[PDB]
């Protein structure tokens, strides 16, 4: 019996890295999901490629964790940064994650908050001490440890960021995947992390600086992703 | 060899009319999910009571359909009404639905376009034809077909109405789940329809009258379900 570890990338430039690293791959694809399953370093993976967004997220993490049986959940990829201490390519690890685009204080839930879901997703004090040691080995690395949120929205308006201001001081990245994968590991009582790495600030010239700058920030948190499992086995 | 139709809704109070109608049931949870298995009117159903918004209504429908290997899924329940013709109790049914709360417009996609997805979720056109049947089945119950737009918000503003028809003008209801099983449906090739009914017309009024209307919407929407089963099996 070892670990069977999960991490989900929503693009496939996001995931590309470690999959070219897997041995005795083989590779399923459902749902319009891709799992990737093998070895990394000697870790058991499963390695998804979800899609983007808070939907396809939930679809594949869910396929992750019923059919593909993982034991924990890594999400790898891009976010914009909030926190100030940030510079393009930096690390971000969740402490937790919330859903910044969910609103149902018509019934005393708080902002954020889904119904019948606690207000924000405890990322796994384990997970994050590995991710901590991986850091380490990377060749100085600047992070920042704290909240993420998610919405279905890639942000690059200054109302948009004001609004995640407004409701989520705290905030360091935000991105579109992390508070589904979050929420559906809360509901499986699965363990995860995100170690994602920044793209963009999410201001309006970001869409289109984008596309150039994800391959640093996939470089860096598949950097991080790879020590971490190398880490677990 | 039957259809198995899966019938999906999100609170307790939408799916326990049905449920108390099948027959040979056997009931399993799973990751926040209850399944209730058995016949309804000779059709082989599969009830699920998913939890609200969209990540809970994705994993649901994601189980729904890969593990409970159901065919179609038919979406139950209550919805805030848009459409000026509806009254509380009234039926929607699908043409077609997007969620509200996406926008990836900086990258090219329409506004409720998730990246890497369609615009808009068509409804199956058995499917809606068989819900026509069923509404004429009823006694004198007035229903709209249209655009569903979901988010993850119970809307109760005017300001949040106002967006929502700028954007989507021809909406004429909307909830909190719709799209996330439509997303999901689409993303495994299998058929769906929502019909709903109305608890309340999305207003400042309708967070302390909800409660009040949801077993009306329950009754409307339920009696649409049972009708279409009957026709489907
Ligand atoms: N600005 C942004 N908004 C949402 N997701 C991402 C992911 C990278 N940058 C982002
Ligand atoms: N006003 C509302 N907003 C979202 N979902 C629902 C479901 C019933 N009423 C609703
Ligand atoms: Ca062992
Ligand atoms: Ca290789
Ligand atoms: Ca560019
Ligand atoms: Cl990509
Ligand atoms: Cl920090
Ligand atoms: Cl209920
Ligand atoms: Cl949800
Ligand atoms: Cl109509």
């Amino acid at each position: 019996n070892a670990m069977k570890i999960g991490i989900i990338g929503a693009m496939e430039q996001e995931v590309a890295i470690l999959k070219d690293k897997i041995e005795g791959l083989s590779t399923v694809t459902k749902a319009g999901c891709t799992f990737y399953t093998g070895t990394l370093n000697g870790a058991d993976v499963v390695l998804l490629q979800s899609g983007i967004g808070k939907v396809a997220a939930a679809v594949g993490t869910t396929l992750l964790i019923a059919e593909h049986n993982v034991d924990v959940v890594l999400n790898t990829g891009s976010a914009g940064g909030f926190d100030s201490s940030l510079n393009l390519g930096d690390v971000v690890i969740s402490t937790e994650v919330r859903h910044h685009d969910a609103d149902v204080t018509a019934f005393g839930y708080e902002m954020g908050q889904m119904a019948q879901q606690p207000a924000a997703f405890i990322a796994d004090e384990k997970l994050i001490t590995t991710a901590e040691q991986a850091l380490t080995e990377m060749s100085d690395k600047h992070a920042v440890r704290g909240l993420i949120c998610t919405g279905d929205v890639f942000v690059c308006t200054p109302e948009r960021q004001e609004f995640i201001r407004t409701h989520f001081p705290s905030v360091i990245a935000v991105e579109m995947e992390a508070s589904a994968i979050a929420q559906t590991c809360h509901q499986f009582n699965t363990p995860f992390v995100v170690v994602r790495a920044i793209s963009d600030v999410a201001d309006k010239e970001s869409p289109m600086s984008f596309d150039e700058f994800l391959p640093l920030a996939a470089q860096s948190s598949s950097e991080m992703v790879l020590n971490m499992v190398t880490l677990l086995k």
